[PDB]
């Protein structure tokens, strides 16, 4: 068993940074919970430490570690996400939210001490301030989605394509088409996996006992698209 | 507002059974495990004890205990669900697949004990053996739906529509309108609600040690449209 596997065997601490700046509004979240890639599930509870969030949670749930996917035996040559770890890996996207505006984020994910940390910014410009984000706009809830994923052996990473379907509360969707790129921070070889994706499934809740602005997230993520 | 809400201040363990004739395809499932209706979570798991699963998991879903919503304070007054509570509800559905089959059912849902139960008695006909549901077409997943109730005091109980949209492989939907009915099962006083919804919310998981055919659900449902 590779040596940034057998990291992931049992269930791991989380902890999630992320200092944001939409149009001008500055806000901090910070996150705690813990991932089982074995069984492809992570729980996490997010708090904005600075108030209100001036976007809804659900434009955030893909900024706030695939790393915890569940790969299947036939597929574990194919997850790079495992493989740079524990020196981890830089995670950067651009989200273009269909007719208004677009974060730019970059993040490092990798473990500090036991922990495995996410550690992000993120820059958004050009929302209107009328609009399904700035507005509010959006459902609750997240949608299932397929993250694809193809090796980019020049940058010694991967490149990630995906458009995420956003309830909005009318009954009509907001589009957010998501461009990633994730490289090893290490100098160490990862693995540069075949075409493939994840199915992802997103569960957000409330919790009654907590006052400020939050988002209790749980995801369940499995690779496929390959065969044994 | 009720002694049954009570009965749901804890965590609350959950059996489920079903017996499936589906296009003659008969099968069984049984379930169990929790539910948290001040979080409005839900974990169960279900194993098909008769072989492989004749038809998608995310069919099943809706049948496979809406009494485990999370009513708000100020929304306590419309939740007929743990009013009809420990005496129990019948809870009876049609699901229609737009150019497809139909499912019917008739569940039993009441405590046995410290245990709240689900019984299910499910019959389908008319599926197209080639069909998005025999066929095994379904993602492995359910969207979030809001659930719309309207108060019956003809039946003392409640009428539900909704309309669940499958994702198909292919990129593309298969459509499920849902008609359901609950009617108490005691004779005790139930509450009767004016029109609100339950937001819900599915993530199916597999256990990787299982080696049945089965689904592990969770739910987060939360009742609104009042305030």
């Amino acid at each position: 068993v590779s040596k940034g596997e057998e990291l992931f065997t049992g269930v791991v601490p989380i902890l999630v940074e992320l200092d944001g700046d939409v149009n001008g509004h500055k806000f901090s979240v910070s996150g705690e919970g813990e991932g089982d890639a074995t069984y492809g599930k992570l729980t996490l509870k997010f708090i904005c430490t600075t108030g209100k969030l001036p976007v809804p949670w659900p434009t955030l749930v893909t900024t706030l570690v695939q790393c915890f996917s569940r790969y299947p035996d036939h597929m574990k040559q194919h997850d790079f996400f495992k493989s740079a770890m524990p020196e981890g890996y830089v995670q950067e996207r651009t989200i273009f939210f269909k007719d208004d505006g677009n974060y730019k984020t970059r993040a490092e994910v990798k473990f500090e001490g036991d922990t495995l940390v996410n550690r992000i910014e993120l820059k958004g410009i050009d929302f209107k301030e009328d609009g399904n984000i700035l507005g509010h706009k959006l459902e609750y809830n997240m949608n299932s989605h397929n993250v694809y994923i193809m090796a980019d052996k020049q940058k010694n990473g991967i490149k990630v394509n995906y458009k995420i379907r956003h309830n909005i509360e009318d009954g009509s969707v907001q589009l957010a088409d998501h461009y990633q790129q994730n490289t090893p921070i290490g100098d160490g070889p990862v693995l540069l996996p075949d075409n493939h994706y994840l199915s992802t499934q997103s569960a957000l809740s409330k919790d009654p006992n907590e006052k400020r602005d939050h988002m209790v997230l749980l995801e369940f993520v499995t690779a496929a698209g390959i065969t044994l």
